[PDB]
């Protein structure tokens, strides 16, 4: 409770975002090393990526006291988690990805705009699957 | 249309941050569902998390030439990837995590301050390991 509204809450959200991206980045770097045949480098990136998973996990555990960094909604139980995932996916397909696609098209990046539209379609599908799972949940 | 400096470059970085966090959040939610015995919700979170990994990979593919979301540095080859990883980890241990630790301590969240300090030390260790890997890289 004391954490809500603090600068530390904001720092935990920022650090969660950074560590989440670090895992994704390090896995991407590992996949590039795979193709290069840099097998030791790939293993190092995968090991450090696992460290970033633990860091992000810890940040999110502290944030369970205040809300999901992506939606502000409570998280913990599957009911709460599904409700938050639905809100996030709905934001992605309604606003974020279509907005990014329009700007990509405005700026002349047609392939990127189509990519964003593909991800809007994916987010709509994921929102609908989460909604169905929530409907079926008896707790 | 030049991607570097465009609004679309910034949107790719932002979308990458969101998809990265989505994977981390969804794996956390999947583990909560495991404990509750909600096996299908757990699998659904894991399946959707795997989709988020693909989305993040696709965003990074577009960003290779313009710069790593975390550092602004070019990425793609193992040498570039190690240089960028070192830069990012060095920022975490010299600036980001120490600053977050100081703020948490000032706000009275002593355990969280120690958590940030632990992560500063971890980032220093990551930077050191990446530096040794770069120093011996055969490319």
């Amino acid at each position: 409770a004391q954490l809500k509204g603090s600068k530390t809450e904001e720092n935990l959200k920022y650090a969660f975002a950074g560590e989440s991206q670090a895992n994704r980045r390090y896995l991407y770097f590992a996949s590039k090393a795979d193709v290069e045949g840099q097998n030791d480098i790939a293993a190092l990136f995968r090991s450090t990526a696992e460290g970033a998973t633990g860091h992000a996990h810890g940040h999110l555990e502290y944030l369970e006291a205040v809300g999901d960094p992506a939606t502000g909604l409570p998280f913990g139980t599957s009911r709460q988690n599904l409700q938050s995932a639905i809100a996030g996916e709905t934001h992605e397909y309604t606003d974020m990805y279509p907005g990014m696609a329009k700007t990509a098209r405005d700026e002349g990046f047609e392939e990127i705009a189509n990519w964003f539209e593909t991800l809007a379609k994916a987010a709509r599908s994921h929102a609908n699957r989460y909604t169905k799972a929530l409907d079926g949940l008896v707790d």
